[PDB]
C-alpha cells in the first residue's frame, strides 16, 4: 500500500475543524480520508469517548503517511490535550495549535512536497495581521 | 436603543466562519445577531450577491454598536476584498485576516470593554504555535 509523506488531523472543539477543511478544499480541491482527516469534540461529548476516537484517527493516517501534523484550535483545548499526552515522544507526529486557514491551505497543498514546517508556521502567524494597519 | 462598544462580522469562503462562531460560543456563550454575525460565500454564488449581504451585516452591526470588527479568513480572498474595498476609509470598520479561534474567543470575551485592538492581534499570532517546540 500507499505510504505518502504527511497526513493532516484537523481537531477542535465543536464546527472549527470541519469547517476549516471544507474552507480549505475551496482553495485547494478536494481531499481524501487517507490523507486528510477532521474531529470535532461535540457539546455533550465527554473526552472518555473523544480521546480514542483521536487515537484512532492519528494512528490511521500513519498506516498512509509518514508523518502526520496534528492541528488543533488552541492551546489548553481538549483536543490540544489529548494529542499532546498521546503522543507525546512520537516524534512521526507534529502537533500545532491556533491554527488558521492559511496554515491549513499551505499544508495541504505540500503534503507531497519536503517542508520547512518551522518556516510554515512562521508565515501561518503572519497570515494573521490588521489588513488596514498593514496596507496603511 | 442600545449602542455597544464593538460588533463583530466573521466572513470567509465556505463554511469556516459560522464553525468558528459555533465553536467559539463552547467557550464564552451563545450570542445574538446584533453584537456579531458571521458570512460564508458560498460554492456556486458570485461574488456581486454577496458583496451587498456583506455590507448590509457591516451596516447593520452599526447600528448597535459603535465599531464593528471584520474577520475574514485570508488576504486576498474574496470577503477580505470586499471588506476592504466597500470600508476602506470608515475609521469605525477593522479588518482583520487569518483569523483563529483565540482572536475570535478574545474579541467576543472582550466586546464591552476597552481594548488595545493591536495587542489582541499580536497575541493571537503568538497563539498559533508547535506545541512540542515551544513545550521543549
Amino acid at each position: 500500500m500507499a505510504s505518502f509523506n504527511r497526513g493532516i488531523l484537523v481537531a477542535s472543539h465543536g464546527n472549527f475543524a470541519s469547517g476549516a477543511l471544507m474552507t480549505a478544499e475551496m482553495f485547494v480541491g478536494e481531499t481524501t480520508n487517507d490523507r486528510v482527516r477532521t474531529l470535532g469534540l461535540m457539546p455533550g461529548e465527554n473526552i472518555v469517548e473523544f480521546e480514542h476516537y483521536f487515537k484512532n484517527q492519528v494512528d490511521e493516517l500513519l498506516d498512509s503517511n509518514q508523518e502526520v501534523i496534528v492541528l488543533t484550535d488552541l492551546i489548553g483545548g481538549s483536543p490540544n490535550n489529548v494529542a499532546l499526552s498521546r503522543f507525546l515522544n512520537l516524534d512521526s507526529v507534529d502537533i500545532v495549535t491556533g491554527f488558521n486557514i492559511p496554515l491549513l491551505v499551505e499544508l495541504i497543498s505540500s503534503y507531497d512536497s519536503k517542508i520547512n514546517l518551522e518556516e510554515i508556521v512562521h508565515n501561518a502567524q503572519n497570515s494573521l495581521f490588521n489588513v488596514k494597519q498593514q496596507l496603511n
